């Protein structure tokens, strides 16, 4: 597979998602599934396709596997790398900071050279603050189960498909 998705959870959704988006491609032969509670920051090396998954905890925080990989991240090469996001999180409980880890990532990991792509519309939310959003869209596919979980199926299926074609699928 030349597309590595990494994600981590607390309580599962975001390895849910994972495991959709994995399907979605087209399985484990397309996409390779990590959890980033098992990898090395020197994993990401591997892959010139990334997708970052990391839902949002204690008022605007990273998931704590992403914390503790946090400053191992300058270490890896992202330069030419294409790398998409997703994150989990609740924008009535959260409104202020929905989503926000997805925001901090995607800003750590391009500023390290890397090319965001499969940004996402914000029509459909409702929230008054994001570290996720950019010229009026998220860097990334914003799943919330908490308040929107009839949703789920439809966005993740429009954005592995838009996807495919940033990826050479
Ligand atoms: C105590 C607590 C704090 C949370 N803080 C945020 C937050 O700051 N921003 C947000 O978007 N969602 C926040 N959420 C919502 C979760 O990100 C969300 O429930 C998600 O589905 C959890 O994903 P996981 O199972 O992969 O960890 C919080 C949830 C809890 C229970």
């Amino acid at each position: 597979a030349k597309i590595g998705l990494f994600y981590g959870t607390q309580t599962g959704v975001t390895q849910t998602i994972a495991e959709s988006i994995q399907q979605e491609f087209g399985g484990e032969s397309i996409v390779d599934l990590n959890d980033i509670a098992n990898a090395d920051a020197s994993d990401l090396n591997a892959y010139d396709y990334l997708i970052i998954g990391c839902p949002t905890w204690n008022v605007g925080e990273l998931q704590s596997d992403w914390e503790g990989i946090y400053d191992d991240l300058d270490s890896v090469n992202f330069q030419g790398k294409k790398v998409a996001y997703f994150g989990a999180g609740d924008q009535v409980g959260y409104s202020d900071n929905f989503q926000d880890a997805m925001g901090i990532l995607e800003e750590k990991i391009s500023s390290l050279g890397s090319q965001t792509v499969g940004y996402w519309p914000i029509e459909g939310y409702d929230f008054n603050e994001s570290k996720a959003v950019r010229n009026n869209q998220f860097v990334g596919l914003a799943i919330d189960e908490d308040n929107q979980p009839d949703l789920t199926k439809n966005r993740i299926k429009t954005w592995v498909s838009q996807l495919k074609s940033e990826f050479g699928l």
